[PDB]
This record gives C-alpha cells, sequence and structure tokens, in this order.
C-alpha cells in the first residue's frame, strides 16, 4: 500500500465543504471536509488544473463528523482520510492515481480503489480531481 | 500598518468554525472561518499554547460567507481577513499583539484594535489567542 502520509495537516489548504443530510455522497462521506495538497501538487492547482499532475502529488481528504452546537458549526472527530497519490508507472489502470484510505487510528481501509476511480472519472479533463484551489 | 500577510494561504490550517445566525458574534464574524498560523506560530500551538507565542508569530482570521445550496455548505466570496502579529516590543497596550483587519480587496479596514484585544483578553490564559489546533 502507501504509508500513511505524515505531515498532511501541514500541507496547503486547498478548499473546505460540508455535505449534510440528503446530499447524494452523504452516505460515505459525511459531514465537513477539508482538502490538503503536497508541495509537488500545489502549482498544478493555482494554475486551474489545465495541465496534469506530476507525479508525487499527494492529496488528502480529511472528513471529520459536523457538530451543530449553539449556532455554530464545529469540527467533530475525524471520520477517515482519502488519499489520492499520482504514479503513472505504478497506477495505470486508475489514470495514474492511487487511492488510499485510512481511519482515524491511522490504520488502512479495505476499499475498491477501482470504485473510487469510477466516480473520479467524472473529472478526467483535470486529471480525476474535482476539487478547485478556492483563493 | 502592518503589510498584507501575503502567503498566508500556504500557511497551516489550524481550525475551522461556522458562525450562524443568532451566535453572539454573528454579526461581525457571521460565516465560515478558517484560521492559519504563519511558521513561526505552530509549535506554540501544536504544544498547546502552555507558553507565549514568540515574537514575529501570525495568525490570520479567514473568513468567508458560508453558501448552502443543496445539502452542502460551500465556501463563499471572502467578507475579510483578521490578523494578529506578535511583538512586544510594537504592542505593549494591547499584549504585544497587532491586531489588523483587510477586505477582500487586501485594502486595510478601520478597526478599533482595542476593541478586538477587549475580547481577546478573555483568552489572556492563552496569550490572547482563543483558537487551538485540531490535529
Ligand atoms: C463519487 C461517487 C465519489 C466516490 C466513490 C469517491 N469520490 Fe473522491 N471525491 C468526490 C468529489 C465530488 C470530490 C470533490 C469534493 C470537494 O470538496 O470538492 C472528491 C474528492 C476527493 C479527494 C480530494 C481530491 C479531489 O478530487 O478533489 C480525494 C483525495 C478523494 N476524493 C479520494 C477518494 C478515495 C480514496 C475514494 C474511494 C475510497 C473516493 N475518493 C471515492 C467523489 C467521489
Ligand atoms: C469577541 C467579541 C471578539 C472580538 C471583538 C474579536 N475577536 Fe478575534 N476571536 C474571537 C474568538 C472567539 C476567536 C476564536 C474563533 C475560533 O474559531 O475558535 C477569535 C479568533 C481570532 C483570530 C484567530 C486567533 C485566535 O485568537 O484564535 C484572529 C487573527 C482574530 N481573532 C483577530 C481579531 C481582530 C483583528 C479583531 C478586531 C478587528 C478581533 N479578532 C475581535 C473573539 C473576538
Amino acid at each position: 500500500g502507501l504509508p500513511y502520509p505524515e505531515g498532511y495537516r501541514f500541507w496547503t489548504h486547498v478548499k473546505s465543504m460540508e455535505l449534510k443530510p440528503g446530499h447524494p455522497l452523504y452516505e460515505s462521506f459525511g459531514g465537513l471536509h477539508h482538502i490538503y495538497v503536497n508541495p509537488t501538487g500545489l502549482r498544478t492547482y493555482l494554475e486551474g488544473k489545465k495541465a496534469p499532475f506530476p507525479k508525487g502529488t499527494v492529496i488528502v481528504f480529511d472528513l471529520l463528523e459536523a457538530k451543530v452546537e449553539g449556532n455554530a458549526l464545529l469540527e467533530g472527530p475525524r471520520k477517515l482520510i482519502g488519499v489520492m497519490a499520482k504514479d503513472p508507472g505504478r497506477y495505470p489502470d486508475t489514470g495514474g492515481w492511487g487511492y488510499y484510505a485510512f481511519g482515524p487510528d491511522k490504520k488502512p481501509l479495505a476499499i475498491d480503489p477501482k470504485a473510487c476511480h469510477a466516480c473520479h472519472q467524472g473529472a478526467a479533463n483535470t486529471d480525476y480531481v474535482f476539487s478547485a484551489f478556492r483563493p
């Protein structure tokens, strides 16, 4: 597999989004997520994903429970992290991306990377990455 | 004043929070905010703010409109950034912190730094910083 991306918390914050109940992705990715990109990937995002992400790009989808307390949305406990790692050589079947997921204990989750990719094929125009950098 | 903190977007993401209507800070800081700390300040946060932040610490409060569209919370347009810059020498009246605010055009806002500090005095125990680093 891919080793847990130690240090992703200190990478560049790309964007945030909360998926609320009834969202089509709510059952698998419900809650508040933050996206982080490592230094290798950053410039592709800043230029608007017009060229493919270089090999060594790592993108982290950090999913937290969304807690409404009083009149605030707060970050709750981590549910999981999703990872995409670019290596055209290693991952020819999934558009050159390695798809990985880890739970809050940092242990790998048993996922079908092909099922991750199947949805990310919707974003094949921007190298299988949905998110845009929010300045 | 303080020059606009160019490059804060690439600093460490400390935490996020949405203030909803009826929150006591809703009129001035309503929306989704993200907090960023520069490298100088990071370690004080990681150690749980038991010691004061070193001189040269810069913390950014990035406030965005919260847009509910479908069953999602999305980041809307920037409302403002608030900045705290640690310099015990320059800011003896406000606990060694410079308080600054900038609008979306990056232009300074006319604020009373003493009014910022008056509220942050609630957090005098942790060097006038409310937020904790969310691992
Ligand atoms: C559709 C049914 C999806 C499935 C299955 C998976 N992902 Fe995905 N992913 C999806 C969307 C719509 C987005 C964008 C969210 C946003 O805030 O804009 C994402 C994003 C990611 C990211 C961030 C990179 C990006 O493409 O924007 C990563 C690291 C990611 N997803 C990983 C991932 C993994 C590991 C999956 C299988 C376990 C997976 N995704 C499935 C939509 C869908
Ligand atoms: C209470 C009435 C406040 C006034 C007036 C101001 N601030 Fe503040 N600030 C407040 C809280 C409760 C928090 C924490 C928010 C969170 O998500 O936990 C903040 C935070 C900041 C930050 C981030 C650093 C921190 O203390 O956690 C900055 C950079 C900041 N605030 C700046 C700021 C400025 C420039 C103000 C006057 C224009 C100001 N604050 C007023 C509460 C209050």
